[PDB]
DNA sequence: GTTGGATGGTAGC
DNA sequence: TAACGCTACCATCCAACC
């Protein structure tokens, strides 16, 4: 198998640089302004010039402005970015129809039938990079390896504006040498737990009793790590099938008054239901972010599909359930649809 | 004995 | 100092179904 993974560089900020070339080469910070007070909200993403000064995805806009007051601050235009993305995913389909879109800015291509070895895979990667540059003026990072996980690791090593092959021999090397926290699917919590068992590299999973690994990080993560360690991880590339679609919005001010929260909930529903595009969901969850930023939800699965009308009725009840069973004020409110027919 | 819904945790797999 | 937005997959706990 040969997998080619593509991830667009500083995507939203880069799209804004393409739409306004005079922004290029100086700090650009793409923001979601929440309206709670002047400059309330969070950074969605920043370009690399901005990142050098600590302005990155997830920090507050007021914190960013304290560091880079002279940066260019642009509101998030997600619809514009989705259009560029979709045009790029369609360019990627011309190189292989076996495509797994994994996010708004990344995809895995199985090119096993389009190229014969890694040398040709590398040349195709450069071809892909050059094409997206010609058509969309977007730079990307390409990772190439024998499976999805290592193609991902290869891109991570190579970003930004990179291309990198991890061949069979280097996979064997990384199984021994790569820090296990840098393996996709291993964050802070799982890494810490693995340290307590003395597992720092993938290779170390081959030494521990299966039930002890399973007991600490669970069956699925244990199977996954051992499979990578054996070099027998072989998840095929498959067409993305979206499993849930949702929208959460932020309120001008925290509240537990149902009548004040309803307008927001209902906008979340309108936007979410529009995003369904023909899909008919059987489950609905109302999702609230409380005043202390804890996430709570209540949901319901129906034996049949949920109409817009039923979504309205049922979401109000689920919001009432949250209010009755949780003391806290609500900061953000939204909805998630799943279990599509 | 399973199956799967409700809720939440982990990691962007 | 304040913290927006989006989603797949898994774990635990529990009721329903044999
Ligand atoms: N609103 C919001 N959007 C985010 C957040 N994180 C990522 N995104 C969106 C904006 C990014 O441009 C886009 C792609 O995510 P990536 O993780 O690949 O980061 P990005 O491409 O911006 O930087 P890149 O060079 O990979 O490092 O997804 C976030 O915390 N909030
Ligand atoms: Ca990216
Ligand atoms: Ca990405
Ligand atoms: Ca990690």
């Amino acid at each position: 198998g040969i997998v080619l993974f593509v991830d667009f560089d500083y995507f939203y900020a880069q799209v804004e640089e393409v739409l306004n070339p005079s922004l290029k080469g100086k700090p650009v910070v793409v923001c979601v302004f929440s309206g709670r007070f002047e400059d309330s909200g969070a950074v969605a993403t920043a370009n690399y010039e901005a990142r050098k000064f600590g302005v990155k995805a997830g920090i507050p806009i007021v914190e960013a402005k304290k560091i880079l007051p002279n940066a260019v601050y642009l509101p998030m235009r997600k619809e514009v970015y989705q259009q560029v993305s979709s045009r790029i995913m369609n360019l990627l389909r011309e190189y292989s129809e076996k495509i797994e879109i994994a996010s708004i800015d990344e995809a895995y291509l199985d090119i096993s039938d389009k190229v014969r070895d890694y040398r040709e895979a590398y040349n195709l990667g450069l071809e892909i990079k050059n094409k997206i540059l010609e058509k969309e003026k977007i730079t990307v990072t390409v990772g190439i390896s024998k499976n999805k996980v290592f193609a991902k690791i290869a891109a991570d090593m190579a970003k930004p504006n990179g291309i990198k092959v991890i061949d069979d021999e280097e996979v064997k090397r990384l199984i021994r040498e790569l820090d296990i926290a840098d393996v996709p699917g291993i964050g802070n919590i799982t890494a810490e737990k693995l340290k307590k068992l003395g597992i720092n590299k993938l290779v170390d999973t081959l030494s521990i009793e299966f039930d002890k690994l399973k007991g600490m990080i669970g069956e699925a993560k244990a199977k996954y790590l051992i499979s990578l360690a054996r070099d027998e991880y072989n998840e095929p590339i498959r067409t993305r099938v979206r499993k849930s679609i949702g929208r959460i919005v932020t309120m001008k001010r925290n509240s537990r008054n149902l009548e004040e929260i309803k307008p927001y909930l209902f906008r979340a529903i309108e936007e979410s239901y529009y995003k369904l595009d023909k899909r008919i969901p059987k489950a609905i969850h109302v999702v609230a972010v409380t005043e202390d930023l804890d996430i709570v939800s209540r949901g319901r699965t129906f034996p049949h599909g949920i109409s817009k009308e039923t979504a309205y009725s049922e979401s109000v009840k689920l919001l009432q359930k949250i209010l009755e069973e949780d003391e806290r004020k609500i900061r953000r409110i939204g909805v998630r649809f799943s279990k599509f027919i």
